[PDB]
């Protein structure tokens, strides 16, 4: 089946969210569409992206290196599509800013605006963990920027709880 995601809750018409790791859920539904948590340079050291790469045994990281001799970097709050692996068919890598080395959270509008290219996507909750973006105001720019369908994944069931009191409010 296509796209199968499955216990998440529905929190607007195009705004699902799921307490769970982004690798399992991609694993197991293989969407269209997996956005990656990137930086510029497209190195996945560590956290979601890194998570991501091991996943395809390295190979995504080869595929950035490559794109990136050609391409140069992305800018915060852009994009670039690559394959996705065994994991979707495509990878959007999103850039978010990272408020701890001092990037601009208005340009957290501009990455969320990425996924309007894509009909459906999995994705993480951009710009939260160590990027240092509050991850409630992360969760809000989604619900007002992103007008396709998109299913959130989050891998801790204590931000999972806050979130989504946070929206039912
Ligand atoms: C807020 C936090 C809860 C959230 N984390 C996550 N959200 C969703 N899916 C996730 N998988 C993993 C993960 C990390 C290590 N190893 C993994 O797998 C190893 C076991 N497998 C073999 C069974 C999976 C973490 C993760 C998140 C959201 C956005 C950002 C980050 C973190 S960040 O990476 O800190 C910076 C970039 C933006």
């Amino acid at each position: 089946e296509v796209n199968s995601f499955s216990g998440y809750l529905k929190l607007t018409d195009n705004v699902y969210i799921k307490n769970a790791d982004i690798v399992e859920e991609a694993k197991k539904v293989k969407p269209t569409v997996v956005v990656n948590a990137a930086n510029v340079y497209l190195k996945h050291g560590g956290g979601v992206a890194g998570a991501l790469n091991k996943a395809t045994n390295n190979a995504m990281q080869v595929e950035s290196d490559d794109y990136i001799a050609t391409n140069g970097p992305l800018k915060v709050g852009g994009s670039c599509v690559l394959s996705g692996h065994n994991l979707a068919k495509h990878c959007l890598h999103v850039v978010g800013p990272n408020v701890n080395k001092g990037e601009d959270i208005q340009l957290l509008k501009s990455a969320y605006e990425n996924f309007n290219q894509h009909e459906v996507l999995l994705a993480p909750l951009l710009s939260a963990g160590i990027f240092g973006a509050d991850p409630i105001h992360s969760l809000r720019v989604c619900v007002d920027t992103v007008r396709t369908n998109v299913y959130l994944a989050v891998f801790d069931k204590n931000l999972y709880d806050k979130l989504v009191s946070s929206f039912l409010e």
